[PDB]
Formats: C-alpha cells, structure tokens, sequence
C-alpha cells in the first residue's frame, strides 16, 4: 500500500463515503494517463490503489470528486474537485498518505510520506 | 493597528459578519485579563483593538465566539470558539493579523506578521 | 477508547511524535479541572486517554503543546499551543477524534465525531 | 476586479511575495485555455487578472507556483503546485478573492465570494 486517499467533511466531522478519487500519472509526451481509480470506504479511506511494482517514480495527479459529494448532500460547492499534484519515489520507494479536508468553499490537502 | 483580525466562513465562502472577538493578556498571576474586544465588520475585519502604546510584548489571547455564529446560522458546531494563544513582540514591534478560517467542525488559524 | 489525538507536521509531511497534549474538564465552579494526559507515539496519535465511564458529558479543553515541538526542531513558531475546546457526549456517548495540522505559524484543528 | 488571487506563508507567517499564478478557462475541446497570469505583490497579491467583460461563467482554473516559493526559500515542497478549479458566476457575477495559505506539505484554498 504505497498509495492511500483520506477524506473527511468539515461541515459534518464525520469521514466522506463513497467519493470518487481519480489517479493519473504524467507521460513521456506530458499528458495525463490514467493510473488508478476508486471510491473512498466508510471510514473515508481508499487503501489498494496501486503495487510497489506499479508506482514507479513519476508526477501524479490524484483528483477527489468533491462537487459529487456537495451536491449529494443539497450543497452547490465553489470548487470542481480537490487536486494534488506531486512527484513520487524520486528519491527511492514511500508510502504516501494524501489526506484532503472539505468544506463547501474551501479544502485543505495534506501530504503524509514515510519510509517503507 | 499592530493587530488585525480577520474571519472567514469556509461554508459559505463569505467574510464572517458580526461575530463577537475578545483578546486578553496574560497577566503576572497567570490569569487572563480581559484586553479588547469588538465585531467583525461586513468585510470579516476587527481594526482599532489596540494602539502601538498599549500592545506591549506579553502573551496574548484572542477567542472568537464561533459557536454564537454557527448557531446564527442554524449548523450545529463542534467548538466551543476559536482561541488563539501567542507571545508577541518577541523581537520587536510588528503588525499582525490574526486569521481565521471556520467550518462548523474546524478551524484553522494564521498569523500574518509584518514589519 | 472514547477520544483520541491525531498531530501531523505539515512542515515535514509526517506524524508528529512525542508532542504533550493536556486535556481538561470544566468544572461545575467554572475553572478548568486535570482530566488526562500523554504524549503523541511514533503514528502522531495519542490513545488512551480515557474510558466510556469517565468521559461524561461536560465542556473539555485539549491543549497540544506545539511550541515545545517547533523549538525542539530549531524553529520559534507563532502559537503558544494548538487548542481546542468543545462540549462532549451532550446527546450520549460519542467517539471524539481531535486532528491537528501544525505549521510554524498556522494550524488547524478538525474533529471526526463518531456513533459508537 | 472580479477575480482576486491573495498567497500566504503558514511557515514564515508572511504573505508570499512574486510567486506566480496561471488563469485558464475550460475551452470547447476541454482543454485549458491560457487567460491571464501575473506574480503577487509584497501584500501577496495579485489583482488585475481580468475585468468585468472578460470574465464570463465558465469552468476556471487558478495555478499557483508553489514548487517555485519553496525552492527559493530552500525547503523540499510535497505538490508540483496548488489548483483551484472552479465554475464562475453560476448565480451571476460576483468579486472573488481566492486565497491560498500555504505549507511545504500542505496547502488550504478558499474562495471569498462577495456581491
Ligand atoms: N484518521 C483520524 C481522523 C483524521 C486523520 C488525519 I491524518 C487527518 O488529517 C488532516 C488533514 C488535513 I488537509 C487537515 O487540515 C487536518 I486538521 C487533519 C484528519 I483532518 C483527520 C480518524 O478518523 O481516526
Ligand atoms: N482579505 C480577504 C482574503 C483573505 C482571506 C484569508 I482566509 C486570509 O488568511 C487566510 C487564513 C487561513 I487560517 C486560510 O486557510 C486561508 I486559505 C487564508 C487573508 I491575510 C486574506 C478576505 O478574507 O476577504
């Protein structure tokens, strides 16, 4: 497990459920492919991603769909979603931890990065 | 103004209007004795609590009432208030802004020190 | 394990280990009584703290010692601590999550509020 | 100004001085179109992005070169930059300040969104 997403409602404290996080990693010609995708848990957590194998050094996207979950709940949010864009593995293997915090006119995303 | 404070409101992506914000210092017996306070205007901001002759080096408290103003709006909150609790002038005189950023289950709080 | 503590740099990316945190219970004469006490492990997390026959309903104050923290790294943060102050329990029993996100000069607190 | 972009530093409690920032607007073909850029100024702000006739609804993107700040200050960051993407002027138009605070391994933005 190289790679976890965690979400949490501001408004509500309580985890954010079946949100959809879109992975993709930068390609040699510059675009964006797809990488790996889901939907977080009920304890707001997307474990399973990726393989130490697959997540290879690289600039990866991870992309929340924050707008869904707003307007599930009768909320028109500001934001489309919450993104984080970074390099990975550039000095050998991490385990990433990305966690993003919402609320309907603002998020926070924070990064956690330990050594295997 | 060597203090400013500043609240926003992250559920509505407004300034936060009309909310109650009390400072205080530490006094020598180590209780907190009551400084300024005031409203924060229509534009989020609580100018004028202090002059540059009053606001000595000490440690500073600034509670902002966000329960009060979660409670305005009918969203039921976690906090009690906001309270942000700092040593200031450590190095000198220095403008700050204290800002806030509020949902109803959290905050988060900057300084922003100027010359 | 009715309140947990979690504390992360966002400074350096990773869990916060070994910060003081405090926690006090408002007494009935209004001044702050000792509730409990401990220091972050190695995950920045803080468990143990209290058991469901303790922790009854009342207005409780978790005061993080985050300056301790930036000094012992060599930096002179703004905040004295990172604290927080809420009514507990006041429709039964909840589990109570305290997170904090540090910045020498900004922090926030969230609460993840759980239905055992 | 309909469109306020304002950095601060949680690490030096300071606003970010000449950090650069990229508007686009979603084209027809979904690609972002380049719209306006500039550096903040010692308030860490940058106004004049666009006008009033300009900025139509849309879906928009706000790009902020975080990488760049830290590397100047000579701390690793974690993100290759901060994006704020949203739809603008859904209700009509309105002023929008976004604002960014910012950490080596965390950023917050928020939109102000005022008449
Ligand atoms: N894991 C706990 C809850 C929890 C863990 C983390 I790690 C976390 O991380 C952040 C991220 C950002 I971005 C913030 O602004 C803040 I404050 C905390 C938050 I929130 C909540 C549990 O449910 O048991
Ligand atoms: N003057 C304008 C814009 C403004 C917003 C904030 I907000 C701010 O300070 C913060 C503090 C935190 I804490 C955050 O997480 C973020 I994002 C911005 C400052 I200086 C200026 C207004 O408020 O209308």
């Amino acid at each position: 497990c190289p790679l976890m997403v965690k979400v949490l409602d501001a408004v509500r404290g309580s985890p954010t459920i079946n949100v959809a996080v879109h992975v993709f990693r930068k390609a040699a010609d510059d675009t964006w492919e797809p990488f790996a995708s889901g939907k977080t848990s009920e304890s707001g957590e997307l474990h399973g991603l990726t393989t130490e194998e697959e997540f290879v050094e690289g600039i990866y996207k991870v992309e929340i769909d924050t707008k869904s979950y707003w307007k599930a709940l009768g909320i028109s949010p500001f934001h489309e979603h919450a993104e984080v864009v970074f390099t990975a593995n550039d000095s050998g293997p991490r385990r990433y931890t990305i966690a993003a915090l919402l609320s309907p006119y603002s998020y926070s995303t924070t990064a956690v990065v330990t050594n295997p």
